[PDB]
């Protein structure tokens, strides 16, 4: 019940502490999300007050021992080596818990960096969705529309390329940190990266298939145009009567003349459109398929008119 004993005792029982201390410093677990390595470093924190608590017992071991090197009585060599195992053992096992708390904090920055990344992978993600979309418009006025919507997502995106650049920087300094994944964010910088330039790539397309539309619409809206006075001047052509005076004919005549003439300057603005429309399709437009069909139905429609605008002609210059 005194020191020998006493001193004895109490380095078996604080040998006993310390296996078990560097049994769980043996762990090899850093986190794989927020959640854990918060777990990981609450639990770190109850082991280095533990360690810390077992101060005073070093402190007071290290006195017994002091005390029984001061006695002949036996061979002090013996407590010599224990005091001294137990002094290098306690301070491996802080040098180990340092070690554990500092990979655990790095392990703390990648996941809340990895948090972040995945904010902005979500946030391009949904971009993503909206850039897909097919829809071109029936109409002049529906293509400007969505050309008017398309150019304000350009634009938020490239109000947002500093953020996806700073997750870019950000993660480039943790692997020059060696922060114990360096393998895993090299992995998803490069994935985040592919993410990105392909939402680039996707509003490319999308607008340039836009200008397309509206060119083409813009197009078909031209053909219209040339129809639609065509188609009324079919009708006043289709007017035999010539009345039954020689008044009445050059009347006609004379208004058919007239209409030969808006009909040359007419039969012009055609060629222009269908030279618009070959354009277009030397260009590689979305709507080759139409544009071809338009212009034969228009140039059709002016044979047509042609056909008519001879025979009333052919009565007329009687």
């Amino acid at each position: 019940a005194n020191k020998q004993q006493n001193f004895n005792t109490g380095i078996k029982d604080f040998d006993f502490w310390l296996s078990e201390v560097e049994a769980l410093l043996a762990s090899e677990d850093y986190g794989k999300d927020l959640a854990s390595v918060n777990n990981l470093l609450k639990k770190h924190q109850l082991l280095e007050a533990d360690i810390s608590a077992h101060e005073d017992r070093l402190k007071d071991l290290n006195s017994q021992a002091d005390s029984l090197m001061t006695s002949s009585a036996f061979d002090t060599s013996q407590v010599k080596d224990k005091r001294e195992t137990i002094n290098g053992r306690f301070q491996r096992i802080k040098s180990m818990a340092a070690a554990r708390r500092a990979k655990l904090n790095e392990s703390h920055r990648l996941h809340q960096f990895f948090r972040d990344m995945d904010d902005e992978e979500s946030w391009i993600k949904e971009k993503k969705l909206l850039v897909s979309s097919e829809d071109y418009g029936r109409d002049l006025t529906g293509v400007q529309n969505l050309r008017k919507k398309h150019k304000r997502l350009e634009a938020e995106l490239a109000a947002h390329e500093p953020a996806i650049q700073g997750v870019l920087d950000t993660g480039k300094k943790l692997s020059d940190d060696n922060t114990i994944g360096k393998e895993e964010i090299q992995q998803r910088l490069a994935q985040f990266v592919d993410h990105w330039k392909e939402l680039k790539q996707l509003a490319a397309a999308r607008g340039q298939r836009l200008e397309e539309s509206l060119e083409y619409q813009q197009f078909v809206a031209n053909v219209e145009e040339e129809e639609a006075w065509i188609n009324e001047k079919m009708t006043l052509v289709a007017s035999e009567d010539y009345g039954d005076t020689l008044a009445a004919i050059q009347g006609l005549l004379k208004k058919h003349e007239a209409f030969e003439t808006d009909f040359t300057v007419h039969k012009d603005r055609v060629n222009d459109v269908c030279a618009n429309g070959e354009d277009l399709i030397k260009k590689n437009n979305h709507h080759v398929e139409n544009i071809t069909a338009k212009m034969k139905g228009l140039k059709g429609k002016v044979s047509d008119l042609e056909k008519a605008a001879a025979q009333r002609k052919a009565k007329l210059d009687e």
